[PDB]
């Protein structure tokens, strides 16, 4: 019941919206060069393509493109994002949803398990963690600033396909993928639907307050342990992360939201995700599996088919 | 433990590769700068030492000097552990008060002030052993980190108040590995005191199951970049160039090797791959009840 009343712990800066408005404009006015190279996997109902484009910062970004065989008609499209450390997953995992008449764009995050390039440069700590990668040069140099812009760029390219129904584009993902799906719908309001599973990257100040050494937010106490153990720049540190806290993007969402989480999740605490969910103002639904944690959630996928 | 020969597959080009890097540093005039540290002491002065490496990165070190300077002093290069920095300035007051010069080097991008400028198309999430491995061993993080050791030794020896004939190196874990590597790439070093050195016997460290050790990056890379082990041979062939057991034979300094018997962070078997290949005067000290932690009593004993 209190999850409704949790307003979050963020300190949204006045300049937040101007920053992201400018980034949206930059993507819209940029003509992106991309390339499609078919991957050799034999199927009777689907074709597979490597999608390579150059981001606004020069980095080479990779995505999985999975399309039906008949391309003479337009299909609804689904943007799918993956979890921390992982990649876009097995190609065959997309055969079912595209066989129903959909186009899937599975984006690879920069410098993780996939093929996308990380080109963040910094004078500070590069040992571990991608939330704080580049934090010394300010929020403008944060890794997720470019990672969020890849979502807008992927949506732009996906929307301009002659076989993609631009009116029915949706986003889905788990953990980090849930955060990126939420950010993708907020930064590209054309998105019609979002299905986010225990989204990450939310309420950094609260995630630190809970004690994050065993959570997915462990890089935050790690940074203080080795970069600022006396907490001399605590305010400055969390002020940079405000620009990549998805709860600050949540109000801008116009898509329908389906939110799924596990009640025993200690990797991504439910309280930090509710900071973002409570600030969604469009149509939203919240589904909980009490006995499950940061893991595969059964049955819920059949429930939503209805 | 004496007869363990290591698991390395030393590449044909290994010595030719590192000989060129030593020559490159030896023939290069490095630009450095000294900036006063505000720490107040009656027996020592503290200085920020900033130099630019041959690759452009800005490298930082702590320089701690006695108050007098008209005569030469023995010098000590000191290196730190994984994730850490050069430590508190006051930790060096005692050793410098005895008439020594301490250069405490900060590793690149590891919590200290030194810059990491490795660029790669591959995984940047975690780990500095495998940082830049996709572009080959030339782009490995520790190739430039090892050259910083040679460069730091170069600058330290060229001070008019440093007795270049009595330069030694010390460190623990990563610092122990860098201390060992420092002696191999600069044989002028007279003494090495290495405490449970890291960065040795990568193939064996993986074979033991490294998920709970300091080598966890190696299974991590396979877990997310190559789960079917399609490039296992290529992976460990790149790491040969930064395995200190391959550098150990060229060491001429006397070596003091200290380790803890219960160490699961850096298993002793990987350390012995490097220690057994040292051919100069060497001694081995073991604390059976201690692990990867502070080792008492041994400092007084020496
Ligand atoms: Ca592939
Ligand atoms: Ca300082």
């Amino acid at each position: 019941n209190n999850w409704q009343d949790y307003q979050g712990s963020s300190l949204k800066p006045e300049d937040f919206d101007k920053f992201w408005d400018e980034k949206i404009n930059l993507v819209s006015n940029h003509q992106f060069e991309f390339e499609l190279i078919e991957k050799n996997l034999s199927s009777k109902v689907v074709n597979f393509y490597h999608l390579w484009f150059t981001a606004i910062d020069g980095a080479k970004i990779h995505a999985q493109l999975i399309v039906p065989k008949n391309l003479k008609e337009k299909y609804p499209a689904i943007l799918q994002f993956h979890g921390y450390h992982c990649d876009s997953g097995d190609w065959v995992d997309k055969i079912g949803i595209v066989a129903e008449g959909n186009v899937v764009l599975a984006l690879d995050c920069r410098g993780q398990g996939g093929l996308s390039q990380d080109n963040i440069q910094t004078m500070g700590m590069t040992m571990k963690g991608l939330i704080v990668r580049g934090i010394d040069e300010g929020y403008e140099n944060l890794y997720y600033v470019r990672q969020f812009m890849d979502l807008i760029t992927a949506t732009k390219i996906l929307s301009e396909f002659d076989f993609v129904d631009e009116t029915n584009i949706s986003a889905q993902g788990a953990s980090q993928g849930g955060a990126l799906a939420v950010a993708c719908a907020a930064l590209s309001p054309l998105i019609k639907k979002v299905t986010a599973t225990y989204p990450f990257l939310s309420d950094y100040r609260k995630a630190y307050e809970l004690g994050a050494e065993e959570s997915a937010f462990e890089e935050l106490p790690y940074w203080f342990q080795f970069k600022d153990p006396l907490h001399l720049r605590e305010d400055w540190f969390f002020n940079q992360l405000e620009y990549i806290d998805i709860q600050n993007l949540a109000p801008r969402i116009k898509a329908e939201v389906i939110w799924i989480l596990g009640g025993k999740d200690t990797v991504v605490p439910p309280i930090t995700q509710m900071a973002a969910y409570n600030k969604i103002q469009s149509k939203k639904s919240l589904y909980v599996l009490p006995e499950y944690g940061h893991e595969y959630l059964p049955k819920i996928s059949d429930w939503l088919r209805e």
